[PDB]
DNA sequence: CCGAGGATGACGATG
DNA sequence: CGCGCATCGTCATCCTCGG
DNA sequence: CCGAGGATGACGATG
DNA sequence: CGCGCATCGTCATCCTCGG
């Protein structure tokens, strides 16, 4: 007398499991199904008899809420439904009627992993209501997410569950030991041996959700529910740093699950799907471009190959995939996507026919930095940047300061939790223009989108709605000719539904009476009309009825401000005043970090002069004194010392005399002194004229030095295409 | 009038095909839909009118010969039939019948490109019979496959669509310029640019096909036909090196597409499918060995950052994902994998359960090099191989010789054009064993298939074919229990079996009455029968019904000879014999290889004793002496140069006397007078011993060292499960 | 054939 | 060589009902 | 349910 | 996060027919 399953292979079935012992057996889901494999591994070590495993591909189905039929066509919550048994209409009280009594999740310990043990809570609360109200029923298997390595002189090995948990063993005793760290970034990179070792305890790995309390009911409601993200939006605002959940607790009441450890992944998802209003690029963008200007793509390389390198040196945790397809999509150029694409696309990059979704492998492709980019970011500013930290590497910054509003100029979409952006490509021109208003204390001027090669039109409706143009004409009798769909609506969408007037449908009459294409290096659909259906046309449009029509909303421009809060920005140029006021900050900021350098310099400069003087008119003897007696004997007459980063230091990391012992015996001469003097006195006055420009003054300079550039850039552009 | 094709979203149609002139029509087929885009960007430039293209998926069916089902139900012949229009039952004279008078393919201009321009003759010429007949119809865009880049103080720009018209400029002219090669070595690496230029020009691109003439159906069937493999293998052993096809000719009668294009690939297909008989490996496998003794994998790293590393400097020409499928390969260790596994799977790499599907991405899992791989491949053999040049670097051997024939311990599986292959793998003892014989000038044993942790039984039935058997056991009434499948049976495979002989099927009726698994670190089916099902069973055998008894055949053991002619060894001891052969005549190598170093030693350290003697009684003098005048004083007294890698040159890349200027004052000493005698007269004992030993004797030092070392690998294979 | 109002899909970084 | 689905938010267009 | 004999699939590096 | 198909050679097992 037992149920067996039948139509689901992947499953590893507890013997015991559909039998009258169903209430003691327990069920392992896994991630994926490479993490199958550890579940798999554990059931050698707990028993194949109250115990058993099945994957659940990724991201599963939010059932709230959802549709009967996209629910019941879901087969993978009716995949763990047969297999636990789970009636679906009815109220639940005991586990005594499933084929599993208690359920475990075997997440990779990382934040999408909570967002699926979420996904679960909420599939479990919401299709089976006495569910969760049974005490023990939702377990979590977890896993370490560090392993050290203690080796000189000795070695006990240890693993940590948190980060800060771990953060405190190192500014603790790791100075103790010799000692390497091992991040663990998902599963599977766990060893066979030491999944035995979890398996084998697993007192100390599994616990427990605490059943339903008051208020957990309305969190998972407050979290999951389409109804609710303007709520979320605030659940976010709200969420105080450094709340996380304690380490060991063997019960976790949902209602901190979700507000200490989904708000991690909601906080996690908004970070990498929202832009900085800054710099407008994503994370995973920013990794790209700071990896390039890292190495010179001055000249060419795979993408396949540089996929790798930024990788490797900004502590990517994504494919060499995943990052090829980021570098591919900052180097497209066709109509309809960067206005200013920082990275040349040379080779099979995509075009406008899909979109850009027809390019080529990433190892047939190469990019090199556009000329023009190092014209918007500028080098000067890198020194300013506080880089970020991550995995204890040093990495690319919070955000770069573009010398006009990049995000401004290339736009962004995302979608995240709570949060979701939109902002359309603008005008690099115009934006200029309204930054030389800011800095002359003028009244702005009104921008509206603008595409790159783009030749319809943008009109404006209400404030933040506007509606863009394609071009029709009439070309003969009863003839229309296309030459322009609005942006960002791409040829093969036009064409299907040209073929679709064409032959018709099984749902509607064929009103196209011929059709052909002659596109150039630019769109020609020719269109042909019976002498009826060119009347029926005329009266719902010629626009309207061939699709040629789009909006652009400028309701929803959302990115991390400055200080990395999310912000709804209300007009395009409150975005583009923000922009103005920090960009304007760091010009004094690179004014003075290039003044400090300069004053170092004099001085080194000086005191090379007062070298050379002391042995020239003899208070100072450098022939045949040993390093020490030499060198320390500087110490006594003041003399600094000076660093590789041209810095000095004065008394008692610090710098070495090498600027004075390096010099030669050609040095000794009044034609050095001399050459000396002059480059002092011109390492003067070049300190001089810096210092009466003002940040407006630089600003201005590079400013110039890009509208030059830009219009090289523009020329360029035209010529390929 | 025109027929419009409407179940293929993916055709660019020519305007005028499927109408009274259809026969002026070209029809573009592409190589993958990437390279559509490039067909796309050419009909822009001859016009949509008379030119269309479609993209070819990637490797087409053969159709020849091919059942009605298998043809019908191929949606991509089905695809070209219905848009070229092709009328399959009857004989062709016209092409006045179809949509495109003309068909035109666009290959990538690699290897596999001419598989699939073959596979499209093929076709063709077997689903159409009149239809290659008609002059004209079939056509070729070529593309360069090379691109150089003349830069100081000049830029013309030029094209090669050959390797060897190419090689040709290089030792002819380019020493006249500065300049840079670009490989082609795919579509789309070319630039949009580009692109237009060729479709601008396109006589010189385009290539006709001659009609069917004497000897073409011949050799179309003499290549795809499934009924001709063994004359396949004599057409490759025919083919004489350098036989290429003519870059400039305008025709290509197939004749020579196939003798002297496809055989360009069959010969390819065969490199990469089939191992050689000395090191067990296939390029890819030997390219992953190589990149890790570069560098040095003594300590781990993801196999994702090993991926890009062993690709970027041995001129890997796939995917990263397809290097790191070959890293995982060499790694994976359940039973039924690798013998000896040469690199180590610190992760999840695959498990028994599924033959390694299984696995983990690569950016989560570890490898680094087994200790007893450089055991096996021993360092002091590098210096003597063969290493490759290709794409103008130099990279991995041609082969590696490892102590014992690794082909014969690890195995190998493959399939190429004409050929294919299967090696069981054998023990690595009994192994050394045959070694020891040949060494001896005894009398060899015979070995039998042999699996690394497995626990089954392996009997011969006739010379060249073996039974393999699990365990299958009673354990009660009518209970009975599998402990061993046959290797490389999957756990899945046998679970599948059980389960539908438990629940029955729509096709039989189930026979099992009840199974539970308790796999451990070990197989574990426990079966229950009713008595008159295990009447049944014991009439039909237990082994046979429980699908536990598979065949070994050694009839198609198939390598790479040392001299890379493809081989058939009808014996187990055949390929043993020539590894001992080859492997013997390199120690030889080896022995020889070291002491000619120890002699440029002996050499160095007589000349500093020389050196130091001729200051010492002062013969010659150095204190106050130029750079010129004293070194060149040294040329005089007969003292020779010593270059980087420790060989001397006599007379006037060729070394540097710093082997004697690099002595100091400390230098002119009695003490290190007699320390320098002292050290020549050692590396004199030291090179009279290594001459002592014999090619057997060193060879025998190194089995022994590898004798301990595989038993360490043993008691760490198990102490891992 | 109408408008209403509910359901559905496109974007882009993730499983 | 190709294809799929899932989250997440907004806004647009498709699709179904009922007059 | 028999054996015959034709069709089908598994392996692994490629499109 | 999942799935598919194609070449290519050999040999094994599945599957269909017809007695
Ligand atoms: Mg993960
Ligand atoms: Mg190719």
């Amino acid at each position: 007398r037992k149920s067996r399953i039948t139509n689901y292979p992947k499953l590893e079935d507890a013997n015991k499991a559909g039998t009258k012992e169903g209430y003691k057996c327990t069920l392992v889901l896994t991630e994926g199904d490479s993490a199958l494999s550890l579940a798999v591994a554990g059931l050698a070590v707990v028993g194949r008899d109250y115990y058993g495993c099945y994957p659940l591909r990724g991201k599963m189905l939010n059932v709230r809420e959802a549709s009967a039929d996209q629910i019941l066509k879901n087969a993978e919550i009716q995949a763990i439904k047969k297999i636990m048994g789970l009636q679906h209409r009815k109220k639940y009280e005991d586990t005594k009627s499933l084929r599993y009594g208690h359920l475990m999740i075997m997440t990779d310990q990382d934040h999408d992993g909570s967002h699926i043990k979420g996904l679960i809570i909420n599939f479990l609360e919401s299709s089976f209501l006495g569910l969760l109200d049974i005490q023990g029923f939702l377990l979590e298997f977890i896993t370490p997410i560090i392993k050290v390595s203690i080796t000189k002189p000795t070695k006990n090995t240890i693993a940590f569950y948190n980060m800060p948990d771990y953060e405190k063993w190192r500014e603790e005793e790791s100075h103790k030991f010799t000692w390497k760290q091992k991040y663990y970034k998902g599963l599977g990179t766990s060893l066979a041996q030491e999944v035995r070792e979890y398996f084998s305890n697993l007192d100390r790995h599994l616990k427990i959700f605490h059943s339903l309390q008051g208020n957990d009911k309305d969190y998972i409601d407050l979290a999951f529910s389409k109804k609710k993200a303007d709520d979320r939006k605030e659940w976010l605002r709200q969420y105080e740093p450094g709340t996380v959940l304690d380490p060991t607790l063997k019960e976790i009441p949902i209602s901190d699950f979700i507000n200490k450890e989904l708000i991690l992944f909601s906080l996690a998802d908004n970070i990498r799907s929202i832009p900085n209003v800054l710099d407008g690029f994503k994370p995973g963008q920013r990794k790209v471009l700071y990896g390039c200007f890292k190495k010179n793509l001055k000249s060419e390389l795979k993408v396949a190959q540089l996929a790798p390198y930024v990788s490797e040196c900004t502590a990517y945790h994504h494919g060499e995939q995943s990052l090829a397809q980021t570098i591919i999509g900052l180097a497209q150029n066709f109509v309809g996507s960067n206005n200013i694409y920082l990275l040349l696309p040379n080779g099979a990059f995509g075009t406008r026919a899909t979109g850009g979704k027809d390019a080529a492998a990433a190892r047939y492709i190469y990019t090199e930095l556009n000329k023009l980019t190092r014209k918007i970011f500028h080098p000067a500013d890198d020194p300013l940047y506080k880089y970020i930290q991550e995995d204890e590497k040093t990495v690319e910054p919070e955000w770069y300061l573009p010398i006009l509003p990049m995000i401004l100029v290339n736009g962004a979409e995302g979608i995240g939790t709570g949060w979701s952006t939109y902002i359309p490509p603008f005008n690099p021109l115009e934006i200029i223009k309204n930054i030389r208003h800011l800095m002359n204390d003028e009244e702005l001027e009104q921008m509206h989108p603008w595409f790159r090669g783009w030749t319809g039109t943008i009109e404006e409706i209400e404030p933040l709605r506007y509606r863009m143009y394609g071009r029709i004409e009439q070309i003969g009798d009863n003839v229309l000719e296309i030459t322009e769909l609005p942006a960002r609506t791409w040829t093969s969408t036009i064409k299907e539904y040209l073929l679709l007037g064409l032959s018709g449908n099984d749902k509607i009459k064929p009103w196209i009476k011929d059709m052909e294409e002659q596109h150039d290096d630019n769109i020609k659909f020719i269109i042909t009309l019976s002498p009826e259906e060119m009347a029926k046309t005329r009266k719902i449009g010629f626009y309207e009825r061939f699709k040629l029509i789009s909006p652009i909303s400028l309701m929803n421009m959302v990115a991390f401000d400055p200080h990395g809060k999310i912000k709804k920005y209300n007009s395009v140029n409150e975005i583009l005043s923000e922009f103005y006021y920090v960009r304007l900050e760091y010009y004094q900021k690179r004014k003075d970090h290039m003044s400090e350098r300069l004053q170092w310099e004099v001085e080194k400069y000086s005191f090379q002069v007062k070298f050379i003087k002391m042995i020239i008119e003899k208070e100072l003897t450098v022939t045949n004194k040993p390093r020490n007696a030499i060198i320390q004997e500087l110490e006594n007459l003041g003399f600094p010392r000076f660093n590789k980063e041209g810095k000095p230091y004065y008394g008692s990391l610090y710098g070495t005399y090498e600027y004075l012992l390096g010099m030669r015996i050609w040095s000794l001469t009044k034609e050095r002194y001399q050459k000396l003097l002059k480059q002092k006195q011109e390492k003067e006055t070049e300190l001089e004229n810096l210092l009466k420009l003002s940040a407006k003054d630089i600003w201005n300079t590079d400013l110039k030095a890009f509208e030059v550039g830009y219009q090289e850039f523009l020329q360029r552009d035209a010529e390929a295409r």
